[PDB]
């Protein structure tokens, strides 16, 4: 054939040195980032739990023995202890980034080293929005938002010291104490304008991002609406990581998920291409479905 | 700037990620970047003088006019880039961007409206940095009071509103009822040639 | 997609860590052979030829 | 001889939709074993058999 025009791909996920209009992309000015990389908020709030396999077992006390009053020479009676069990399993995150090897020579030599940070953020966000918000095809049967929905442990109404005290009070009604708040940064407008009419002191630190003395953590997600606030005992949210992010770089595989213009699968050896594969195994457990409560606009 | 134009490359998309079953196919995703560019324009004026005037009437005229020419340029630049006035040459200004994104409040000066006006930036994960004001707003700004605590948000001692600096335009185009908020690290200015 | 249930295969010769009912095979015990493996009878009886 | 491979395609095993199994996309491993072996019968008369009627 000796067809020298560049290859069209579907989807257009391949990075390329040459465009189909004939533009050839030398002297490329390396992009810069208007942002800082986000952490996992679950790895921030929750409790880490070492986990060697893809599954883990927990056992807890449930009943404690009694005692009796006995007269001299009366028969002493018996009593019984009891325990209960819980379990969590892991799921796998992954992505592939394909590159034409001209691109990696004549346009952006460092490309994969600059993607490695940006891949981690993508995994962390996928994990947080599953485990906090029940979003993004949550693989676990478990989340904060789903715990709240099964307990119906929800407050309705406006951000007020009235409703914010009631929100935390809803946890000690189950003999738990709140440890943090989850909110959407859009809504510190509302927290900034509530004050006690009696003592005339404000509940929210604009300076420290503390609400009612507890720390506030902000989600970047769009799924948590402005009027909504969540609180809980986050030591009851347990996570594990059987496999820290592993990267493989591959110069010879076939990618079936990207197709050539003629419909053939992309072959990395035969078409002179490279790809990066990242995978991570991550596990989530809500230790107590009652430990979380939500305030919602009516 | 090292010439009359500047150019910037910024990342525009992060790569996705997928939940993958046991032995299921992993899917692909891409990064992306976007380009922006900034160009200069020229300001100028000429001041003609009769030689008799410069000899007999006012010898230092040009040395003393230089400061006033400089001020005339700054007031032309500001009125083009803050407002959209003075037959603005550039593609866009703040008042252009506010009409396009429609981040405007209709209302009187109240603590609620001053807080909502900043909340219009928190909508988009941006934090307000300063205010731009008419100086004849000070009659309105000083009578804003918190009804519970009776705190006043305009610090008379520091020309500071809600703890943010206010900066005053001295132009006829910004009306007695109007106030502007932003993150001014997003204004970029360059000067290829000083006066 | 984000489809998390395990991959079905045909002929189904692939070894997998989890079953389609969701049983993850953690804490698995290494099998032990019931008989003992057979040698080649040809290699026992025949003449070798380098 | 044993060769272990982490990236090749297998064509003889197919996914639920009928696609071949790509070991790289699907995060898999395969062991290939091969051997060469040869046979000769120096005299075909040297063997005899008893068979039921």
């Amino acid at each position: 054939s000796n067809n020298v025009k560049p290859q069209v791909f579907n989807p257009d996920n391949v990075m390329m040195h040459e465009k189909k209009d004939g533009t050839l992309m030398n002297e490329f000015t390396t992009p810069i980032l208007q942002e800082v990389m986000e952490n996992s908020k679950i790895m921030q709030l929750g409790k880490y739990e070492p986990m060697e396999g893809t599954e883990k077992k927990f056992t807890f006390w449930a009943d404690k023995p009694g005692a009796y009053w006995v007269g001299e020479g009366q028969k002493i009676e018996t009593s019984k202890a009891t325990w209960v069990n819980a379990t969590m399993r892991a799921f796998k995150l992954g992505v592939i980034l394909p590159v034409t090897k001209e691109f990696l020579n004549y346009t952006y030599s460092q490309f994969f080293e600059e993607m490695k940070p940006m891949i981690a953020e993508a995994f962390y966000k996928k994990f947080d929005e599953a485990g906090i918000l029940n979003q993004g095809n949550n693989p676990f049967g478990k989340s904060i938002a789903q715990s709240i929905e099964k307990t119906n442990k929800v407050i309705k109404g406006d951000f007020t010291q009235d409703n914010i005290i009631d929100l935390e009070a809803l946890l000690e009604d189950d003999e738990l104490e709140a440890n943090a708040f989850i909110s959407k940064t859009q809504n510190r407008s509302l927290l900034r304008k509530i004050v006690d009419p009696e003592t005339k002191e404000r509940i929210y630190d604009r300076n420290s991002d503390s609400l009612d003395g507890l720390p506030v953590v902000n989600l970047k997600s769009s799924n948590l609406k402005r009027g909504e606030l969540i609180t809980g005992d986050f030591d009851k949210l347990i996570y594990g990581i059987p496999q820290l992010i592993e990267y493989k770089i591959d110069e010879t595989a076939q990618l079936s998920t990207v197709k050539n213009e003629d419909g053939t699968p992309v072959n990395l050896f035969e078409q002179d291409m490279v790809a990066l594969r990242a995978t991570m195994h991550v596990a989530l457990h809500i230790a107590d479905d009652k430990a979380f409560a939500k305030l919602v606009p009516a």
